[PDB]
């Protein structure tokens, strides 16, 4: 029920965290450069 | 050299967007159980 809605919930932002931190990396490289 | 790191995290980007529509898919799959 609603625990299956939470831990899916909760992979979902860690995927964000995880797709923003892609992100973050790619933008410095593009400025170290 | 520096295109090839440009790359590897141009590929990491797009890894994590797949893992985030993956995550966001099975959110909404366990919603349309209920």
């Amino acid at each position: 029920g609603i625990a299956q809605i939470i831990a899916a919930q909760e992979e979902m932002l860690r995927k964000e965290r995880e797709l923003e931190e892609a992100r973050k990396k790619l933008a410095q490289i593009r400025q170290q450069q």
